[PDB]
């Protein structure tokens, strides 16, 4: 299976799936890297591995369907089959999330469905909780509410801030990432004519 990459930032995430995608057991490999923000860290990862990037200014469009449009283009271009949200931070649009339905995963770093959104450590803390954790799941139009694939939990510690507690989790969707892309990508899981995950 032929997968996308779409970043914001530093890509540790990427550089998970990098790593792992290039197992020889890959039923997955990373065509191209896509982010909508440039000169960020996770474009140096993708260049080092050898990958080839895009960058797409969001702030360069006139809504939100064409930046998504334009997406789409890039990941017609590679024939793409999969798509992976690894830190990035924008919204999909309605027919793109439909066009990609139960092909397209994202990492969130909470165990959905607590902590839904963008700053998912600010309210975990907020919050109080002593377990956290993070979440693979098929991306559907509402934020952070398609089906859950792949989720481990991280123990919060006293004293933690965003900074230590995002460090531990990280190490865990260092984890889930690579495992739920191999088993979306092996046809081992799919999102079932019933909406919900299917494991084949
Ligand atoms: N349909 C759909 N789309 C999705 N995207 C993601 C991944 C992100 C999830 C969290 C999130 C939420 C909101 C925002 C935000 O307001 N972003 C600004 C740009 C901010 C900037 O560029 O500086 C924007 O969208 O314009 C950013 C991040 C998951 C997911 C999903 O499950 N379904
Ligand atoms: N709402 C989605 C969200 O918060 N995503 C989070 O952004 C970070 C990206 O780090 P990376 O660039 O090192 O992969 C990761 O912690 C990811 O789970």
């Amino acid at each position: 299976a032929r997968v996308a990459v779409l970043i914001s930032g530093t890509g540790s995430n990427l550089q998970a799936l990098i790593d792992s995608t290039r197992e020889p057991n890959s039923s997955a490999q990373i065509d191209i890297v896509i982010s909508n923000k440039a000169a960020v860290a996770g474009l140096d990862k993708a260049e080092r591995a050898g990958i080839p990037t895009r960058v797409i200014n969001h702030k360069l469009y006139k809504n939100r369907v064409e930046f998504d449009s334009a997406i789409d283009l890039v990941l017609e271009e590679f024939s793409i089959d999969i798509v992976c949200l690894a830190g990035f931070m924008r919204i999909l649009s309605g027919p793109f999330v439909q066009k990609w339905n139960g092909k397209m995963l994202n990492i969130h770093p909470s165990l959905l469905p607590s902590f839904k959104g963008s700053n998912a450590h600010e309210q975990a803390l907020e919050t109080g909780v002593t377990v956290t954790g993070c979440t693979v799941h098929f991306v559907a139009e509402d934020v952070d509410a398609g089906q859950i694939i792949l989720q481990e939990a991280v123990p919060v510690k006293r004293g933690d801030t965003v900074a230590t507690l995002s460090e531990r989790v990280k190490l865990a969707e260092h984890k889930i990432f690579p495992a739920a892309l191999q088993l979306v990508a092996s046809g081992t899981v799919q999102l079932g004519e019933n909406g919900k995950i299917c494991w084949v």
